[PDB]
DNA sequence: TCGGCTTCGCGC
DNA sequence: TGCGCGAAGCCGAT
């Protein structure tokens, strides 16, 4: 649909039907973000060929409450920043609040639009949205891949096993799909508030905060400024201070040698692609720079063909075949120890690493990569059945992680605990033969005394 | 029908 | 600290 830097392999039509005289509706979701949008430069593209304005929604669902104060103060100050920075290139925004299914389908007739646009997620609780929304309009509808520096359904056309089969699949795409943004053109046609929302969303999830014994609540909200200009300087600053000595500095927690760009990008205050351009032409280690892109590129994208792919990508049926085999013939094995849900919570564990993996989770809402392994893996260890140890992990995970309910939780979940994209390895307890990762094995490979007393 | 796929453990 | 190095499945160029 028109535009020369606009490849159509990024946009995908959900529905067909007559093209009304309206505007061009770009529903928001995933990517919030003005610069660097794939979603919003396609609906500018149909907006100027129609003669029309773009306008940009955003549906604000009731599942902020099972996600506390840390993820929903980060999203809507992103927001509210964001709403400054459509307005200055003449694009209104509306925030509406209830259910997508019936809230933009009324949006549309209401406001008499012409083309609706949204954003590409796996999600389950997307696809629903999307279909009831299409039972609902008689417009057309497209959907953008503004997350994916390769589309989604582009990629692969199939659930990949592992790294190795995704790994040149991507590279071969790269030279068509990584390029360089256009700029958002401004509106040439003009034609609720959102701290009244943070009020109302406050009040609301005061009551289940997690507070320390004098009251005094876990959340440092001090470490990360959210925002699309804030996303910015935290990838300046781990190009030039932080990528040198990534690729060996890594898996090391008592470093502060990662990007933290994974709170923007889940939220997609900033495009995964953008950051791609900067560090493919930045001069820096090729083996840090080759860490880096592999885990960006393969890792992140490949969690969404997992979900994209597998609908019941948060239960034990997504695991292996010679993994479900595998912790089925262990369900009966005795476990050294066995901790509730509160007990993970609090961080009440004999572990004093597992604990301090938890304290750093719960005070700055993002827990160190390599943690989060020997995180996510120790629960299935201590718990009664796998099916309780998927579900503790993902509900530790998305309750106080800044990137958490996102398709890389997911597909990280599984990989720690139903070997997904991962191998079978040394038979043992329990465990069976999904990979262990012992408190012996971190402390060679880390100061792990250092890493506790940071976190009591 | 082999090949070498990490974010592993553990011994120089 | 790098470097080996067993220990286990299923993919993919054949
Ligand atoms: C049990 C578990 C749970 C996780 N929970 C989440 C989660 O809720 N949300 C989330 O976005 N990621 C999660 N991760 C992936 C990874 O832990 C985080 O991406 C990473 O820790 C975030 O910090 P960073 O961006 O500074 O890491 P970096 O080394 O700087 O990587 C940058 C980006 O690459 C991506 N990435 C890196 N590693 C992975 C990976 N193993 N899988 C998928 N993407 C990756 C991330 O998007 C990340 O933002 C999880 C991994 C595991 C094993």
């Amino acid at each position: 649909p028109r535009g020369s830097h606009m490849n159509p392999k990024r946009i995908r039509a959900l529905k067909s039907g007559k093209q009304g005289d309206g505007p061009v509706v770009y529903w928001m979701s995933r990517d919030q973000r003005a610069e660097d949008n794939w979603a919003l430069l396609f609906s500018r593209a149909i907006a100027k060929e129609a003669n029309v304005p773009v306008v940009v929604v955003f549906c604000l669902t009731d599942e902020f409450l099972e996600a506390g104060i840390r993820q929903y103060e980060f999203m809507l100050k992103g927001l509210q920043e964001l709403e400054v920075s459509l307005s200055r290139k003449k694009i209104p925004s509306f925030f509406l609040r209830g259910d997508p299914g019936e809230k933009i389908s009324r949006f549309v007739k209401d406001y008499n639009a012409g083309t609706l646009v949204t954003d590409f997620s796996p999600l389950r609780i997307k696809n629903q949205w999307i279909e009831k929304v299409i039972s609902g309009i008689s417009i057309p509808f497209f959907e953008v891949d503004a997350h994916n520096v390769v589309p989604c359904w582009e990629a692969s056309q199939k659930h990949e096993y592992a790294a190795h089969t995704f790994r040149p699949k991507l590279y071969a795409l790269l030279p068509e799909f990584l390029e360089e943004f256009p700029e958002l053109e401004p509106n040439s046609v003009t034609p609720e508030t959102l701290s009244d929302v943070l009020e109302t969303g406050v009040k609301a999830l005061l009551p289940e905060r997690a507070l320390l014994k004098n009251k005094d609540p876990l959340f440092e909200p001090w470490h990360f400024e959210p925002g699309e200009k804030a996303a910015k300087k935290v990838m300046e600053s781990f190009i030039a201070d932080r990528l040198d000595s990534y690729g060996a500095l890594r898996n090391d927690p008592t470093k502060n040698m990662l990007s933290n760009l994974s709170p923007y990008l889940h939220f997609g205050q900033i495009s995964s692609q953008r950051v791609v351009l900067e560090v493919e032409k930045a001069e820096s280690n090729p083996g840090s720079k080759k860490a880096f892109l592999d885990e960006i590129l393969i890792w992140k994208e490949i969690s969404d063909n997992f979900c994209y792919y597998n609908p019941g990508y948060d239960g034990f049926e997504s695991f292996p075949s010679w993994a479900k085999e595998s912790l089925n013939a262990h369900r009966n094995d005795v476990r050294s120890h066995i901790y509730t849900l509160e007990e993970f919570e609090a961080g009440k564990t004999h572990d004093p690493l597992w604990n301090a993996s938890q304290m750093e989770l719960l005070s700055t809402g993002k827990m160190h990569g390599y943690t989060r392994m020997y995180w996510a893996k120790k629960i299935l260890e201590w718990s009664e059945s796998p099916e309780k140890a998927l579900e503790i992990a993902i509900c530790l995970n998305d309750r106080y992680e800044l990137d958490g309910r996102d398709p890389n939780g997911y597909a990280g979940i599984a990989w720690s605990i139903g070997g997904v994209h991962d191998r079978a390895w040394g038979e043992r307890e329990v465990t069976g033969k999904i990979r262990y990762m012992s408190y012996e094995g971190c402390k060679r490979k880390f100061d792990v005394k250092l890493y506790i007393e940071k976190y009591s």
